């Protein structure tokens, strides 16, 4: 069996009361009668606990134990009118008073007339003084401290009056280690000029900001109230000037897949990268290089030219594409990051068996936006992404084109655990020669993270012979439930729906459903699934694939 019953009657009826009661006990385990009798003292020191961490303090508290099929240890109590605050005085004086992001303890437990719940005091006097220790009210003082209690008549008085003093400023920044990065860059990303009021989450931001410049391997960013100025001490190490970096993957998409980067974090004193990457999967294998160059403010806004070269055949299309950029990326507060690019391209392409090769230079903007809990292990979040590009035949352009391109992914957890994932993609080209086209410019569907059931890219539009060429347009749509089975496993079921086809008019969507395991692997987040296609002759298939849910 066999654990033994716990049994709490509270009366009158108090959920709340006997769900504390429960948990503040424990489990009885497997406890024969004997062993229950000895374990009646910490049942009711444990009640009284839950009792009083409620509010109750007279409580009366008694246990029964029966010997059965399972023994049964019976917790009977009387909770008594509980303890309610009457008078609660919380003042924060001083400069801090005036402070406009300074939360005030706040809230139904602070409510005259509340039962008073273990800590809630404490709690308001710990906020206080974490805001004070975050904003540089260091000389920042309780005059007052008191809460005060009578269990008879159940009254609490609760008494912070917080005198804060004069708020301390950020003092001058000094930079020290071997990094050749220029101050001048430097400073352009110390989020907080000499002489603005204090801030701990600044510091904090100032540390986060140079480590993720990619320019070092180790930042000290540190500044103990001190000396009112705090001056703040930065010092540097280095990064390895250059480094390389290999991955392994695999996916039912395109298979097993090798990732190579050698990049250059620092190539000057201005900031500049340098960098190399690579792929290579039986289906397609690229290479590319990219420059960049921060502009102001140097981690939200930079330059960055690209160039690449990409071989692929899938399908029944081959491409082999040549491409050289330029990207202007702006990233405000929201987290919105805009690109305004210039990206010219090559492409070597044979539809089908019919053989083409165009060029076009073209102008595009994006956004971008990506809201998370994060970073490996999102409990809920989103990410949203829109492009446009359009090209003037005459103007470097083979072919008229306005390309766009738009997803939003979103993930949701509620209940104890349950996750809800939500997927959109659309894709559209409008154009005066869909001839002149190349596949990249084209719109497919189906694969592991497009429409399950369908293999890779064979959702498509197909041609006399039956060849599956590109759409004009495309969507594709899914929504997943995620049940969570273990720690680091969860048991998903999911439906996907969406198609690549030139008419509006007749979409033709097809439909897959099915289920999977996910499992929070010790190489990464891997996803493996069982879809069943309901359009066309839809049979059964396998997915497998890695990386982030977002
Ligand atoms: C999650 C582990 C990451 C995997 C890294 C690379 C492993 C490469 O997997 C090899 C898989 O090979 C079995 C399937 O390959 C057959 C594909 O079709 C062969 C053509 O007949
Ligand atoms: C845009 C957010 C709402 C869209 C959700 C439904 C999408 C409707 O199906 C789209 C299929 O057509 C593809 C074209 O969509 C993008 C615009 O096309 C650009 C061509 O000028
Ligand atoms: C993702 C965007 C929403 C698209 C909505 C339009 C859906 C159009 O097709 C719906 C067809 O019905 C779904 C199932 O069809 C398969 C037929 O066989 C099912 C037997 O179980
Ligand atoms: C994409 C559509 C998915 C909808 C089908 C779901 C079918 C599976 O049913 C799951 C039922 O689980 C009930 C949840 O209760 C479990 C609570 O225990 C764990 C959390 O405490």
């Amino acid at each position: 069996g066999s654990e033994s019953q716990l049994s709490v009657r509270v009366t009158p009826a108090n959920a709340a009361l006997k769900a504390n009661i429960e948990a503040y006990v424990g489990s009885l385990g497997e406890r024969d009668e004997a062993a229950l009798q000895r374990f009646r003292r910490n049942a009711e020191a444990q009640a009284e606990k839950a009792a009083q961490a409620l509010g109750y303090f007279q409580a009366q508290i008694d246990s029964e134990v029966k010997d059965g099929k399972p023994p049964k240890l019976t917790l009977k109590v009387v909770p008594g009118e509980p303890v309610r605050l009457r008078q609660v005085n919380i003042q924060v004086l001083g400069e801090a008073a005036s402070l406009e992001s300074f939360r005030l303890p706040s809230g139904k437990q602070l409510k005259p007339g509340a039962k008073l719940n273990q800590g809630v005091y404490e709690d308001a006097k710990r906020l206080i003084q974490n805001q004070a220790s975050r904003y540089g009210f260091f000389q920042g003082r309780f005059s007052t401290q008191r809460l005060s209690i009578d269990p008879r008549a159940g009254i609490a008085d609760i008494d912070l009056v917080y005198d804060s003093g004069q708020r301390y400023t950020f003092g001058k920044v000094s930079f020290d280690g071997d990094s050749i990065i220029e101050e001048e860059l430097l400073r352009r990303m110390v989020p907080f000029k000499a002489g603005q009021p204090y801030d701990s989450e600044l510091i904090a931001e100032l540390n986060q900001n140079l480590q993720s410049s990619g320019y070092f391997e180790g930042v000290r960013v540190d500044a103990a109230p001190t000396q009112q100025a705090i001056p703040v001490a930065v010092r540097l190490e280095a990064r390895k000037p250059r480094t390389m970096g290999v991955g392994l993957g695999f996916s039912t998409d395109v298979g097993a897949r090798a990732r190579f980067n050698w990049t250059r974090h620092w190539v000057n004193a201005e900031g500049h990268s340098l960098g190399f990457e690579s792929e290579i999967s039986a289906p397609r294998q690229n290479v590319g290089a990219w420059y960049e160059i921060p502009l102001d403010p140097p981690l939200t806004d930079k330059l960055r030219f690209t160039s690449g070269y990409q071989f692929e055949d899938l399908v029944d299309t081959e491409s082999k594409l040549l491409t050289l950029g330029g990207e202007w990326h702006s990233k405000r507060p929201d987290g919105w990051q805009r690109v305004v690019s210039l990206n010219w391209m090559r492409e070597e392409y044979k539809l089908g068996d019919d053989s083409g090769l165009s060029s076009f230079l073209m102008p595009g903007i994006g956004y971008s936006l990506l809201e998370t809990d994060n970073k490996v292990d999102p409990s809920h979040g989103y990410r949203l992404q829109f492009n446009v590009k359009g090209a003037k035949e005459g103007l470097l352009a083979d072919a008229d084109v306005l390309h766009v391109d738009a997803m939003a992914k979103g993930l949701t957890s509620f209940a104890g655990g349950h996750r809800l994932l939500g997927r959109l993609q659309v894709g559209g080209i409008a154009t005066n020669d869909y001839k002149s086209i190349p596949p990249s410019l084209r719109f497919f569907a189906g694969g592991d993270q497009s429409v399950r059931g369908y293999d890779y890219r064979t959702l498509s539009p197909e041609n006399s012979d039956g060849d599956k060429i590109g759409g004009r347009y495309m969507i594709a749509g899914s929504v997943e439930y995620q049940y969570p089975l273990a720690e680091r496993w969860r048991l998903a079921t999911f439906v996907d729906q969406g198609n690549a086809f030139n008419s509006l008019d007749f979409p033709s969507i097809k439909t897959g459903v099915g289920f999977g395991v996910r499992w929070v692997s010790p190489v990464g987040p891997l996803r493996l699934d069982l879809a069943h296609a309901l359009d066309d002759d839809g049979g059964f298939r396998l997915h497998f694939s890695m990386g982030p849910e977002l």
